[PDB]
C-alpha cells in the first residue's frame, strides 16, 4: 500500500528542484508510466523511495510509514525494479539465481519456465555451475530476474529503452501475464503497454502533467498523451 503527501522533489545531489507539489494515494493492482521531454521520469521515483538521490520537500509513503523512520535496509531492498543494462555475475546460475538464501528447483524451473527460460535449462545442465546470445535471452534472463522478486511492488521504468522491439513480443507479453495483481509502474517511450494502466505520467512544466487512465486521457477533447501521440 502506498500514500505521498505533497512531493516536492529537490536535489541536494545537483542543481535545483524537478519534481513539484505532487500527493495522491496509490496501491497496488496498477500501472504507472513516465513520458515527457527529458526522460526517466520514473527514476525520480525510484532514486526517492529507494533512497538512490534525495528530494527535499513532500514524502512518498509505504503503509502508515512515511519516509522518515522507514527501514533503510528494508526500503532500498524489499522492492524490485529492471533496469536497461542491469547483466549480474555470469559465474553460476543458480547462485546468482540465489543472491538471497534460496530459491533451488522451486523458483528455479518455476520462474525459468516462466520466463521461457527453461530451454537454458533444457541447453545448459542443472546450474550452479555463461553462454551470451545478444541481450535478448541475456537481458530477458536478466528482467525474468528482477520479476522474480515475487512481492508485491515490481518497478520497471524504460526497461524497453534498449530491449529492442519485438522482443517485448514475448517479452511485453510475459508481462501481460505477470505485471499484473500487483504494485506497478511501467514506463516505456514507447508507451505502448501504458494502455490499460490506471495512471499514467508525462512530464511538461515543472512536474508530470497529469495523472489518469489512458482512455480517460484520450476521451478528452485535448489531453497532453494525446498530443504526444502523434509524433512518436
Amino acid at each position: 500500500k502506498i500514500q505521498i503527501q505533497n512531493l516536492s522533489v529537490r536535489y541536494d545531489s545537483s542543481l535545483k528542484p524537478v519534481l513539484k507539489h505532487v500527493n495522491a494515494l496509490i496501491s497496488p493492482g496498477q500501472k504507472i508510466g513516465i513520458c515527457g521531454r527529458t526522460g526517466s521520469g520514473k527514476s525520480s521515483f525510484s532514486l526517492a523511495f529507494f533512497r538512490m538521490v534525495d528530494m527535499f520537500e513532500g514524502r512518498i509513503i509505504i503503509d502508515g510509514i512515511d519516509i522518515a523512520k522507514l527501514p533503510l535496509h528494508t526500503l532500498r531492498s524489499r522492492l524490485s525494479i529492471i533496469l536497461q543494462d542491469p547483466v549480474l555475475f555470469s559465474g553460476t546460475i543458480r547462485f546468482n539465481l540465489d543472491p538471497e538464501k534460496k530459491c533451488s528447483d522451486s523458483t528455479l524451473w518455476e520462474a525459468l519456465e516462466i520466463a521461457q527460460l527453461k530451454l537454458v535449462v533444457k541447453a545448459l545442465p542443472g546450474g550452479l555451475d555463461g553462454e551470451n546470445f545478444s541481450q535478448g535471452q541475456r537481458q530477458l534472463f536478466c528482467l525474468a530476474r528482477a520479476f522474480v522478486r515475487k512481492t508485491s511492488i515490481f518497478i520497471m521504468d524504460e526497461a524497453t529503452a534498449s530491449i529492442d522491439m519485438a522482443t517485448e513480443n514475448i517479452l511485453q507479453k510475459v508481462v501481460m501475464t505477470a505485471f499484473a495483481d500487483r504494485t506497478v509502474v511501467t514506463i516505456a517511450h514507447r508507451v505502448h503497454t501504458i494502455l490499460s494502466a490506471d495512471l499514467v505520467m508525462v512530464l511538461k512544466r515543472g512536474a508530470i502533467l497529469e495523472f489518469d487512465k489512458p482512455e480517460t486521457l484520450l476521451s478528452q477533447k485535448d489531453s497532453v498523451f494525446a498530443s504526444f501521440v502523434r509524433a512518436d
